[PDB]
C-alpha cells in the first residue's frame, strides 16, 4: 500500500500500538483511582484530582502515538483494554506506590521502543519519543517519587492526619 | 457499609457499573473511527472529527456516571474494555450507519436503566437520565440521522465526489 | 584552518553542501509549479499559491543548512541548479505526485546525512535535523497525501468538475 | 494557442524567460555573498545582511517577471542556474565592486529588453520595466557607489579598522 | 536506594558530576575575566559585561546538570572549584582567545558524556544535551569566533584604537 | 602603579580578596544544600528554595565586593573554592543549625575586616560593610534563628510530621 510509508518498519509500527494500549490501559487505571479517592468513604479529593488529571495526560499520549502511526503510514490497530489491576487502591501511600510502578513500565515501554528505533535507524521515531514522551516522563516520575517521600514521612504513628495533610496541603485542588 | 447511601439498590449500581463500560466502549470505537478517516488514504478531516469530538462526549458520559454512582454511594466498579468491532471503516455511509447503531444501543441501555430505577422507585436516577443522557442522545441520533441521509443522497453514481463534498460543506472542521 | 571547526567532518561538510543544493533544486522546481497554475490555461489559484509557499518552504530550508554549515566551521559551496524536470506539470494529480517523489527523495537525503552524523558521532547534526527537519518533513508528505487521496477520490468520470472543487474547497487561497 | 496573448511577440517572451535567468542567477549571487560574510572568518554582519536583502529583492524581481508572463499569456521556461562566479569573494571592497558589475550587467539587460519593446511596439512591456525596474536598478546601483567610494576612503594603510568600521557604522544590521 | 532512578548508569552519574564542576569553574573564570576587564587601568566596560553574562550563563548550566542529575535518581557531588588559570587577562584578544580555548574545553566534555550516554543506551541523557547545550555551545563558540575574526582585524599597527573600537561598536554595554 | 588608589592599604586588600572567596565558598554551599533537599528521597521543595536563594545572595555579596576592591584599585585575587564541608546536610534542623554555624562565620569575617579597616583609618571600607552587609547580616541570622526555634518545637516526637509542616507553612515557595 501506502503512498506516504518511508523507513517505517513493521517492526516499530506493531510496537506503537502496543504503546498505545499500554498508555490507553494506564489511562484507565488512572481513571480507577480518580474515582476511588472520590468514594465517601476515602474522600480524598485532592488525591482524586492528581490522578484524574494523569488519566487525561495518559490519554493524550495516546492520542499522540496515534497522530504519528498516522503521520508514518502506519495504521492504528486496537486491542483490548485491560481493566486495571486493582478494584480498591488502599491508602494514599499505596496508590502513589501502585502509580510510580505504572510509570516505571511505561517508561521502561518507552526506553524499549527508542532502542527498536535506533536498531531499526528510525531517527524520526527516535526523535518523537525524544521530544514528547521521555522527559515528560522523568518529570513525571520525580514529582511522585516526591510525593512518596512525603507520604513517608508523614505516616509516622498518626497515619489518617498525615494523609490528611497531605492531600490539603501538597495536593490542593 | 455505606454511611450515605439511601434508596440505591444493588441492582441500579451494577446496571451503572455496566453503563459505564458501554460509554466507554463507545468511547473506544469513536477513537478508532476518528483515527481511521486521519489516514493518509482515507483523509477526510471533518469525519475525523466528528468522531474524535463523540469519542470525547461519550468518555464524559462515562465520568458522569462513575460520579453519580460515588454521589448515591454506590462503587465503580470496572472491567475489560472490548475492543472495537472493526479495524477498518469502510465509506463515511458505512462508519454513519455503525455510529446510529451504536447510538441506538446505548439509547436502549438508558431506557432500560430507567427502566429499572422506575421499577425501584428510584426517582434520583430516572431524574439523572432524564437530564443528562436521554435528550441528549435522541438529539445526537436525529443529527446522525440527518447526516446519513444527506451521505445517502449525495452517493448518486459518483459516490466520491458526493464523500469529498459532504466533508467539506456539513462537517467543516 | 578553522578557529572554530570541532567534530565537524569533511564527509558532513560535503554532504550538507549537496543537501543545500538539493532544497535549493526542490525550491525551484516548486517556484516552477507555482508559475504553471498561474497559466490562464490552467488558472488554478490555490494550487499555484500551494506551490509558491512551498518553494519559500524549501528556499528557508536550504538558508538553514547554509547558517549551520558556518556556524560549524564549514564551507559553503553552490554548485548549479538544475532545471526543473518538467516544463508542464499537466493535472493537480499529476503535480501532487511530482510533489511527493520530490520531498520522498528530500527525506531520503535527510535520512542519509542523518546516518552519516550517527556514523560519525556528529550529535549536533543529528539533533539540527531532528529538530528542524525530520518532522517537518514527515508532516508535509502526510499532507500530501491528503491531498493525493481527495484528489484521486474527485477524478471518477467528471475530472474537470473534481479539480475545480479541490481547488476551490481544500485550497483556499 | 493562447485565448489572452495580444501583441506579444515571441522575441520579447523568450528575452522575458532569459531575464527571469539573470535575476535568479543574481539572487543565487548574493546569496553566496550573504553566506560568506557571515563565516568566523570573515564575521562583517552588516555585510553579509546587505548581500542577503539584495538575494531576496533579485528573487522577487524574477517573480515580478514571471508574474508579467503570465499576464502577457507567455510561457515561462526556466534553464539551469549557474553557480556564481567565485567561492570566496575577498574583501568588502571586492564584493561591491563584483556586486557592481554584477548590477551593470542587469540593467543592461532591462536595458536590451527594453529596446526590443520599443523595436516590437510593445508599450506594456515598456512600461512594465520602467515601472518596477529601470528607476530600482539606477537607485541601486547609485547606492552601491556610494559604498564603494566610502569603502575606498577606508582603505588607506589601514585596511582592516576601515573594513569594521564600515560595516558598523554604514550598514547598520 | 532509589525508587526512581531507572536506565540512569553510575557512569553517567559520576560524569555529570564532572561535568557540573567543568561548568562551575568555567563560570568562576568568566567572573575573573569580567571583574579584570573593571579594572580602572583596563577599562573596557563591554568586555567586562561579555564575560560577567557568559558567568552567568554557564552557572545556570552547571544548575540545569544539577536539576536533570535529581530528576534521574542520581546523587549530586561536590568537588572543589579550581581557580582561574590566569590573575590578569592580557588584552580583548587574548581574553576571547582564552574564551574559545575554555569552550572547546566544554563542548568536547558535551560530546564525550553524549558519547557515554549513547555507550549506556541513555536517550533522555542525549536528548537533555542536543536540547539544552550542545547549539547553545555551538551558538557560543561562532560568536567568539566572529568576535575574534573583528578584534584581529583591528590589531594592524594602531592596536590601542582598535581595543578601544571594538569594545565601543561590537560589544555595546 | 595606581592611578586611583588613595587611602587602600595592602592588608585591606588582601582581607577583601579572602572575605570574596568565604562569601562565593558560602555560595557553593548554599548551592549543595539547594539541591540536596531536591532530593527525591528528601523532597522539601520550601527548604531548597530557602537555600538556592540564599545561594544567589552570597554571589550577590562576593560581587559588591569585587565591584568595590576595583572602585578602589585594588586588585581581585581569586582561590580555590572548597568544596562544601558535607555531601549530605541531614534533616531541616541539621541544615539550619549549619547554615548558622556559616553565617555567624561571614559575620565575624565582616567584623574583623570592619576593625582592620578602623585600625587602618578607613572610613570608605567601614562605610561600605556598614552599609551593604553588616545589617544585611544581622537580618539574617535572625531569621535563622527564628526558623530554628520554630523547626526545633516542631520536632517533639513526631518529627516527619514537623518537618513537612514547616516546609509547608513557613517557607511557602
Ligand atoms: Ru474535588
Ligand atoms: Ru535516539
Ligand atoms: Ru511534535
Ligand atoms: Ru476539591
Ligand atoms: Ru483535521
Ligand atoms: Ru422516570
Ligand atoms: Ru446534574
Ligand atoms: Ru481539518
Ligand atoms: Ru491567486
Ligand atoms: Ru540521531
Ligand atoms: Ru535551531
Ligand atoms: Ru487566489
Ligand atoms: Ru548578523
Ligand atoms: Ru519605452
Ligand atoms: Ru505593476
Ligand atoms: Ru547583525
Ligand atoms: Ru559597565
Ligand atoms: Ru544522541
Ligand atoms: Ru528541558
Ligand atoms: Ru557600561
Ligand atoms: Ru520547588
Ligand atoms: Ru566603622
Ligand atoms: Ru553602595
Ligand atoms: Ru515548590
Amino acid at each position: 500500500s501506502s503512498q506516504i510509508r518511508q523507513n517505517y518498519s513493521t517492526e516499530v509500527e506493531a510496537a506503537v500500538n502496543r504503546l498505545v494500549n499500554l498508555y490507553l490501559r494506564a489511562s484507565y487505571t488512572y481513571l480507577s483511582l480518580g474515582f476511588y479517592f472520590d468514594r465517601d468513604d476515602v474522600a480524598l479529593c485532592g488525591v482524586a484530582h492528581f490522578f484524574r488529571e494523569l488519566a487525561e495526560e495518559k490519554r493524550e499520549g495516546a492520542e499522540r502515538l496515534l497522530k504519528m502511526q498516522n503521520q508514518r503510514g502506519g495504521r492504528a490497530l486496537f486491542q483490548d483494554l485491560q481493566k486495571p489491576s486493582q478494584d480498591e487502591w488502599g491508602t494514599t501511600l499505596d496508590a502513589m506506590k501502585a502509580a510510580i510502578v505504572l510509570e516505571k513500565s511505561l517508561n521502561q515501554a518507552l526506553l524499549d521502543l527508542h532502542a527498536l528505533g535506533s536498531a531499526q535507524a528510525d531517527p524520526h521515531l527516535c526523535d518523537f519519543l525524544e521530544s514528547h514522551f521521555l522527559d515528560e516522563e522523568v518529570k513525571l516520575i520525580k514529582k511522585m517519587g516526591d510525593h512518596l517521600t512525603n507520604i513517608q514521612r508523614l505516616v509516622g504513628s498518626q497515619a489518617g492526619l498525615g494523609e490528611y495533610l497531605f492531600e490539603r496541603l501538597t495536593l490542593k485542588h
